[PDB]
């Protein structure tokens, strides 16, 4: 039809944005990390519709970058500091293209037996950063919420049984992340079983308050069942305790996940994987690629000591699938079905960077947050609330002539007034009861002047909103 | 840097690679559908090794196009006639490369407002298609298999309680897909408790069965929360009765869920609509655009007739995400919280197709299984086991003086022979005992000569073997 675009068609409009695109974001450390769409943008968009009748190729493209992609907060960008950013390299954008072309059916091997033994060369790798040494296994999934709904479904099969499941309790601590407890919820562990451990003043978990919790459920009649440890948190970046909570799970016959969507990144630096002693210990992990590995959304992992385990939870025998099956499909340690080959694009960025030049951008990110802490401990009336720690760190302006309420108003004018300087990208979080700042920075290319710029400009609007405030 | 890409080298890997790739799949429909990889293949590629210092990229590039992605049961060829094909869009390519590019954080509204958006009035559309008109609601997921879960899901936490929710009892039939009774057992309802109804000639839910199994299990003290329908078997593509089972439902209080991953987008045919009334009926539904809406894997949907039921399941408070929120984020409405704009390609093959072209092209999936029946009939020895239905058939070839077990090798042996022909890539399933050759073709560029030559390859296989024998 004269709607459908021939091959020299297609070509020349891939092109067309592959040129446009490269230009733009080559201007990226000149360019506002947050563009505001204006008032009337959504109704804009709603009166579009769904045409019968196809519509110009190129005219429809320039009317996604010019009024859908461009309103956005890119995280792609050296100085979003908020949540987790993606700084995804552009060899993982060159993975994604290629590995889109061929839509290569993954999840199964025997229809794509190379793009199977590819991705299971980086589960092998990735396995053995994390210290898993005998028979591990692992499958890429979409997110790290996706990679704990399935680490802990095998968590569950393997410590229970169908007929004393609704007894099991599972464990964690105020600092976990919450797909972690809406993970337990799918999978049918109530809010009534989860257990939340106190954190100390380092924000890692109360292991004799962990104890006393298991103690304590067993002999109420529960069977506790699992523990979830967490190798960098979501707000402070902290690790718990892996080598006591593998001690007790040891002890009380639990299984032992670890929460390292962002953290377990840090086992390629050289300088840092210390930090993270203890993980092989862990019967299952989870690991975020698009995160501290530097690919785009979504390309996350599962790891499990114990490959048997993920085969118990999710393999199926159709009448179908009986020409397609030692070795294990990709379905067959599940959870879905149907998938591309995500980890591709990972060990395309691994081949041509190299995991050296990888562990080195990870610990630039350790470097960036500590400039930060540098630039705000000389400075009055700014408050570490978390020192720079992997990556990560919380801090507030509080002047002591201010009540509470009013310091928590103050820091959320000042994260709104960097935001729509277009500077930076920084938003607000509570710790310990107060509203403080948080920067999270992992771009390779941001420079000690980025966040030295940062702080000398927060503080200035800082000082400037306690004047008005007065 | 030294491995570090610069903006030159990156568009000129890319181009390159977008030139060599187009050329290629131009000359599709004359290349083997299945390229089998070496015996010492594995070997080479594991060799290769996870490097600590960089290599040039257009060398790790031509090495994969060489020695990974050549190697594959190539489900884009218009000749792919196994389980579920792909015959994704150039569109779609399209729209996966802006949306990598941007790589903007979807999954959430107030980060990305016009991306999120655009995902909302698709999956507002398909509601309208489905039968949703009051407030719906709904997610692009990564597969049909976390559409259904996450549907299932829903429908567990809507119909049952903290207290009682390990009495409940799900219904399926011996048709239904396998991922839905396995994300049964993932969301807590353990096979016990899963009950399988037997399906009639035509492969439809026995729905007298059906509501007998639902009276004993209440009776016995078990609370019967959800009945999952399917809209186009993975099979045969059978659609179980929609309309009474609805009826069911609502009698027993129970949730609707209608798997149509593969058969929901015959909504978008004119002529083939009708045969999914009832649709909207249901309290959920899902549907795989990497399917018949010619998308690239992976981009499902799930849709709820009240999304409120979806918010309840799902949603999520914690102190972070603060400043980020009535105008949900697609992370409140489960189950993943980081995604990217899945939707996206799918409003890009919309606009640039077309919702008229897009109908035909489904609609072409239909006559393409006719003609594979009509070359089958005057055939002998040519058995029709399920007919062409919903672009798909089920058929075997049967010479009477053969055993029952001679029969099913005699069969398998005729898909191994085309399959390494590579003329097409055909595969067998089990059906009412017998080993059975399958065929769906959804390929809008394949033709009647196509499913012709292939019945015709097939004849030939199959009187060469019973030769042997
Ligand atoms: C009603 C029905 N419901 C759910 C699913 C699962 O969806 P995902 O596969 O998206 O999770 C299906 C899927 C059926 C298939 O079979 C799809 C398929 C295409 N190519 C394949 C290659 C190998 C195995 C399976 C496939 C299906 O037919
Ligand atoms: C330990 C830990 N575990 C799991 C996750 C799961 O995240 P995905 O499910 O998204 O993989 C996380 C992630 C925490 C985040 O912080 C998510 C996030 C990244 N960028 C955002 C932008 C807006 C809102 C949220 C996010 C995490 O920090
Ligand atoms: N690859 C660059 C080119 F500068 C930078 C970059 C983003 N993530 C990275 C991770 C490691 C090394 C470099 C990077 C890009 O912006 O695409
Ligand atoms: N778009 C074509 C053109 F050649 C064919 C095609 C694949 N899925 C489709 C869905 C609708 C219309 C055409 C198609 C391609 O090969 O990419």
């Amino acid at each position: 039809t004269e709607y459908i675009l021939n091959s020299t068609q297609l070509e020349e409009a891939i092109k067309s944005f592959v040129h446009d695109f490269c230009a733009e974001k080559h201007e990226i450390h000149d360019q506002p990390v947050v563009v505001e769409a204006k008032e009337h943008q959504e109704d804009k968009i709603k009166q579009i519709k769904i045409p019968e009748k196809g519509r110009p190729v190129n005219e429809v493209v320039s009317e996604m970058m010019n009024e859908v992609y461009r309103y956005r907060g890119d995280a792609n960008h050296p100085r979003f500091f908020s949540f987790v950013p993606g700084p995804a390299s552009s060899v993982s954008w060159l993975g994604d293209i290629m590995t889109s072309a061929y839509n290569i059916h993954a999840g199964g091997s025997k229809l794509a037996p190379m793009v199977n033994c590819i991705e299971q060369e980086v589960l092998k790798w990735l396995a053995k950063q994390v210290g898993f040494t005998e028979n591990p296994g692992g499958v890429f999934v979409s997110g790290g919420s996706m990679a704990n709904i399935t680490a802990l479904t095998a968590a569950r099969d393997n410590k229970l049984t169908d007929i004393n499941l609704h007894l099991g309790t599972a464990y964690i601590s105020d600092q976990t992340h919450s797909s972690v407890a809406k993970g337990l919820r799918i999978i049918g562990i109530t809010d009534s079983r989860i257990r939340r451990i106190p954190t100390n003043s380092h924000f890692q978990m109360d292991t004799t308050k962990l104890e006393e919790a298991i103690e304590t459920d067993k002999k109420s009649g529960y069977i506790p069942f699992v523990v979830i440890g967490t190798a960098g948190t979501t707000n402070t970046g902290s690790i718990d305790p892996l080598t006591e909570i593998s001690a007790l799970c040891k002890k009380h016959d639990m299984w032992f996940h670890i929460d390292g969507a962002y953290g377990a990144s840090v086992l390629l630096s050289p300088k840092y994987k210390s930090l993270l002693t203890g993980t092989g210990l862990a019967d299952s992990i989870s690991w975020d690629a698009h995160k501290w590995l530097f690919q785009t959304y979504g390309c996350a992992m599962v790891l499990v000591k114990d490959i048997r385990n993920l085969f118990h939870s999710f393999h199926v025998n159709p009448e179908y699938l009986k020409d397609l099956e030692d070795n294990v499909n990709t379905w067959d340690i599940g959870m879905e079905l149907t998938r591309p080959a995500r980890g591709l694009k990972l060990w395309l960025t691994l081949q041509v960077l190299g995991s050296d030049l990888i562990g080195s951008a990870i610990e630039h990110g350790f470097q960036l947050a500590v400039w930060a802490e540098e630039a705000l401990n000389p400075k009055k009336d700014w408050e570490i609330v978390s020192p720079a720690q992997m990556a990560m760190i919380n801090f507030r302006y509080a002047p002591k002539d201010l009540t509470k309420e009013e310091q928590d108003i103050l820091n959320e004018k000042i994260s709104h007034r960097i935001l729509e300087s277009g500077y930076a990208a920084i938003f607000t979080t509570v710790l310990n009861g107060k509203t403080v700042l948080r920067i999270c920075a992992i771009h390779p290319e941001a420079t000690q002047e980025d966040m030295q710029h940062t702080i000398d400009l927060l503080d200035q609007y800082g000082r400037e909103i306690y004047t008005e405030m007065k």
